């Protein structure tokens, strides 16, 4: 498989690498930066071959600056973590606009080599695939990101400690913004395959408190941390390894949802999408509660403001 | 960890001691048999001494006759593949009243030894494991058996396929006798979380077509095999793992219920359990659907019954 | 990647499947054998799948009669396990002439679908090798056997035991015949990197007891076995694992040699070579000792004598 | 086990905690820093627990302030990575000195709460495991460092792949200080057992070229990167596993040796040893060639002659 990361050089760009490279599909990792991040990456090869001296591996590692994009043809997909890293005085509108010029900017450099799944991280992720997504100029299926993915794994957890019961015996997940919006499902939440509702502790579980933290896992960055490390890099492999092994899962990512969700239009969000080998291969659309979709409806429109903001950049 | 296997002669405890022996946390594995059948198993530890050659193993495997379980005291869990191949003449009450003496035989020489988890493998499982408990005097979280978890699987695998989705985005169980009356759960079977229910495909679920071949798995027997091989060693060896671990997974193993589900009291019979270190830690009771709990109640009567033929042998 | 074994039936065979089926790169498991235990094959078709149920796998197993190896057709390897299972009156020579005509038999028929590789496991290993490639007509690296690979292993773990240092930290290995006459190469054997023979503990290694152990493991067979279960089987698996993967490792099997070793030709026999997906890339011809090779000749010797007997057969 | 980190804060303390808290063996990860940086440290802990968001794992993270190592006490081993990110104007003593004063100040503090094994990463890892031994007061048993263990395995991949064989088939290593002086031993050095030395082509092995990058390969420092990152986590975790599982490896570390190696006395150095659960339980002495010797003793004049430098500071 070859699979390239604009952003290499970054927290996230360069432990994705290294988590990637030690993957038995990987083939050819393509490492891209712009011309004056290239030594850094170049360090983050010879580093990351360090890290697997011992181990077999095949990955052939390659950096370029982000001009002639002509090598990352071919690839399974591409991910993106280039982006500013917020900043004081930066506002979410702010922020949201001056991205989108970047994530824009590669998705068109990206499409003109070819037609490659786009894997969006930077956010607003989902305002950001969204533009990705448009500036692509790529179908639907091909374009999708991070998304509330990351924020579900977090709420299964805590549900799973708060039952005691095994990491595996649950599934949940979080639709909508990957921000203050994002919408939890405790209708499609079954713990050991029972609906979670058919347990008495359910009715006592601290789903305000934990939404809050989840939601608000931005302290990364505020905890003397530039803003995430690992915790990404993870669950991007993840999403790879279900890419490349056409897995077939029902991840939560945020992709192009079009009526999927009865009042929900033109618009990239966190949402229920089967995943395999040709990216966004359907975005399942299961009846949710009344409020829950009153909610995902909320959060819809939130994204979608920013989505005009933006979508002519 | 030290498990011991009592009838590690026959195809389900070679398979069985086979992948036990592999496993980072098996320290010493008893096998134990009859005085006749001792070259059987010196010839297997031999074996599987091969198939781990390369690999780092601490396994310290032991042979023994069952006349003196001595041995056999400290061990964490106490397998028991030990039974009677079943026969044409037999009958399901001949062949219940047959392995019963097997099973209590080694369960109450265990029991004098220590007081250890013994976990039932020979059928009939449901019968046999309440047997066990019966004359090992136990705790009934002491005492369980395979039960439905393997047919659960064989449910889960069915579905998934028939859906096109990973088979891990489902969790389903099969509840009641390891047998004919056995009784599939989709009140309690979720993809991707979803409640199956939720989904128009489900419609469509040839949920007979799929009962029927899960049922009469017992045509590894007749076609021309000796009975399971390796399909049951590895199930074991997961709730084995799931033990040593203390995973606390939702099984569906067969195990004493007595009211947990009301209308049904004095049986061991395939329901949900959260296994752990201490083995049935908690019998999870959930209210099923109105034919559900009609079935399952129809299953525990036909157990019970063989049970009571059985409660003194 | 698309396997067949001759004799899916037998021990070994059955579980090399089981250990096939679960590996990654597994997409076709073809398994052959007489038209009288194809429900045999077919009852452990469903067995395997019991194995596999919950784990992903995309294992497409097969059953045939030895009539129509058709189906065998893109096989990248054909293994072979069909053999008498000697026998009291059977002689070495009459051992070796009857399962030369059925490892023959199989060659022959095989070579007319295809050219693939054929990695033979019956005994005599070497004087089947030999046959197979005989009566198979392909070129030297397309066949190889088992030969003095797990006796290596074997070797291997009682000298990383002899000097309590990791089973990691030793590669030693045994050439020639897959019997008596298999010659130890300590020229060849290395702790840690460092030579054996640079070891003052080296000079107290029970070399002789311990050779006469290995050389002797067909205690399996009167050990109240039928011969071998999954010893084979695991290190079958490896060796396969090494061509799909193209590992390129130095391992001994039995190959058809030619002047590699001065004084060694025309003949298959345990020799080190380079394993990769072109089966036997090279004869690793290194200088061995004066007793190392003049022991190597004997064997050789001995086992050109039975291929002449069976050569045309 | 529980594993204290000293230095968890920087790329390597970093990059080491998330690895190791993947670890199944894992149970009390504590991450300890200076005051300041206790904000990066529960920045991190966060960070991973989201890299584990969906796996299981039992790894409690712990942060603490380098003041009262209380919650160090009964640690399996404690980590150092700590240590001045070298500079400029600084000179080998200007940094060895430095770095003295940290690694001890560090090694004393932690030797009043208990005895633990005291793994020095921080450089000159040589010069520093000297240092933390010396003002531990600790068995020359419990206090080794990274030393020539990465270059190692560095210079094992050059080979294996300048002969285009299996990684696995390598075992090599260098001997000396991890710095300009280490010295490789082709004496100990096998590729499939066979002592390199018997290979053809071995003659045009490219041992200068290749020792020169390995030697320097602190360019990850220089080419756009801080210094390292994954190289020796990855290293690091191997080294863990080998101690917690007792693995009995022959690594080359920095440890104390006196004596067996002729003309090396009093002095911390790479050499090879055997690493269990209590540490460097014997420094392997094996006879090296006339010029490995010579070399080896001049690695050894150079490190000494820093160590007194430092052993009072
Ligand atoms: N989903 C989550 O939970 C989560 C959490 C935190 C952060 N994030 C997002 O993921 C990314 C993480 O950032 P990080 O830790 O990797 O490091 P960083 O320093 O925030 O970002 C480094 C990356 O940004 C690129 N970059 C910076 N300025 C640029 C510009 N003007 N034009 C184009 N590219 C530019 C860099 O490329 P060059 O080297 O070529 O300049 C590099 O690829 C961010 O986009 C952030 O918004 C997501
Ligand atoms: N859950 C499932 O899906 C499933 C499927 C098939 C079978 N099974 C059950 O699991 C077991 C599988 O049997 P198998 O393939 O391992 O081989 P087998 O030949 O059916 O059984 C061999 C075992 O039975 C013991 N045994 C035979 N006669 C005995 C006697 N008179 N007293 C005490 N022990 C006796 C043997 O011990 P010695 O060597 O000491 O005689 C050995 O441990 C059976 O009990 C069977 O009912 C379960
Ligand atoms: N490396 C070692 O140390 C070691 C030790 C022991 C054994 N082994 C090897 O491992 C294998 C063990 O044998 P096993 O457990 O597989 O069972 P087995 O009973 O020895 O062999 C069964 C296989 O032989 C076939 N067969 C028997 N008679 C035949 C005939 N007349 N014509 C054609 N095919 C015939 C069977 O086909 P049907 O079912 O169609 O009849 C089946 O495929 C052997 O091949 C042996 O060489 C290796
Ligand atoms: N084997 C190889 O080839 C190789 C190559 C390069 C580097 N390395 C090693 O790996 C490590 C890389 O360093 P890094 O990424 O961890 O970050 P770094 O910036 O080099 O070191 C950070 C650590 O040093 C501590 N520190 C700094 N100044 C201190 C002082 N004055 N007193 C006490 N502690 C002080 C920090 O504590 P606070 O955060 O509390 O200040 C933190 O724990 C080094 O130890 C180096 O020796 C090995």
């Amino acid at each position: 498989m070859k699979v390239t990361i604009i952003g290499a050089s970054g927290r996230v760009g360069s432990a994705t690498a290294l988590l990637l490279a030690k993957e038995p599909f990987m083939k050819d990792l393509v490492l891209i930066g712009r011309e004056h991040s290239i030594n850094k990456l170049e360090g983050l090869r010879e580093d990351i071959y360090d890290a697997l001296a011992g181990t077999r591996s095949d990955a052939n590692i390659y950096v370029e600056s982000d001009e002639n994009l002509r090598i990352i043809d071919e690839s399974d997909v591409v991910i993106i973590t280039s982006g500013v890293p917020r900043k004081e005085g930066m506002s979410r509108m702010d922020l949201a606009k001056t991205n989108a010029k970047i994530v824009g900017k590669y998705a068109k450099k990206i499409a003109e080599i070819c037609d490659t799944k786009i894997f969006v991280i930077t956010n607003p992720v989902d305002v950001m695939t969204y533009k990705a997504l448009v500036d692509s100029k790529f179908e639907r299926n091909q374009v999708f990101g991070l998304g509330t993915h990351l924020d579900s794994l977090r709420f299964k957890v805590a549900i799973a400690k708060f039952f005691g019961v095994h990491i595996d015996e649950v599934r949940t997940r979080i639709i909508g913004e990957h921000g203050d919006s994002m919408v939890p499902l405790l209708s499609a939440t079954s713990i050991g395959g029972i609906p979670i509702q058919k347990f008495e502790r359910f009715k006592e579980l601290p789903i305000d408190e934990i939404i809050e933290d989840v939601k608000t896992k931005g302290e990364q960055i505020i905890r003397l941390k530039g803003g995430s490390e690992f915790g990404p890099a993870a669950a991007i492999l993840n999403v790879v390894r279900c890419i490349v092994n056409n897995e077939k899962r029902l991840l939560t990512l945020s992709a192009y949802v079009d009526g999927e969700f009865d009042g929900i239009r033109d618009v990239c969000i966190g949402v229920p999408v089967k995943i395999g080998r040709d990216g966004i291969e359907e975005v399942v659309s299961i009846e949710l509660d009344k409020d829950e979709i009153i909610a995902f409806r909320k959060s819809a429109e939130i994204i979608k403001k920013y989505c005009e903001e933006v979508k002519n950049l």
